[PDB]
Formats: structure tokens, sequence, C-alpha cells
């Protein structure tokens, strides 16, 4: 992308769509615009959505 | 999961990682304290990671 992030801490994946960081590592972020939420829907499905096009019931 | 949330319009997913969601369907939101960024590390594998643990280079 045009946006380069750092990791401030290590993070290790819990699922297969998770990426393993390390503290100062540098990350291409794919869409700045873009904050996801992780959902399981009611054909157990679980994903990303945008965060901005889902509510808290 | 028991944290309901409910699509505010559609959101047509762009890669399989994402859902297809339409306007009122309600989901489970999994890890509800995780806003989600997509990176690409320096080995060109891509993934998702808490919005948190990085920031701006």
């Amino acid at each position: 992308s045009e946006v380069v992030v750092v990791a401030k801490f290590d993070y290790v994946a819990q699922q297969e769509q998770e990426l393993d960081i390390k503290k100062n590592e540098r990350l291409w972020l794919l869409d700045d615009s873009k904050s996801w939420w992780r959902v399981r829907n009611s054909m157990n499905k679980t994903g990303f959505v945008p965060s901005n096009y889902v509510e808290r019931k």
C-alpha cells in the first residue's frame, strides 16, 4: 500500500487469518480507512467486516 | 459468542477472509474489545492484527 505501520508489541496469531508480528517490525497497512471486526454469521462462517458497517445490538 | 451486532448496511466481501453481510443481518462479535487491521509483512504474507498492536511509522 502507501501506509507503513510499526509493531508496538509482539503478536502471536490465534487463527489462520491472523499474522504473527514482532515488536519493531514494519508492515504495509492495507487500507488505513478500514478497521475490521471478527464476526460469526447464522450459517456458522467466521470472518471480517468493516467495524463501521455493524453496531452492537 | 454472546455479543450481538446488527449490519447497518450491506457489505460485499472483497477477499475470502471477509463476510458478505446484508443490512439488518445479526451476527456475533468475537474479540469484542478488538478492532483489526489487515497488514502485509516483508515476506508478502498478509493477515489481520489487532489495530492497537501497531502504529503509523
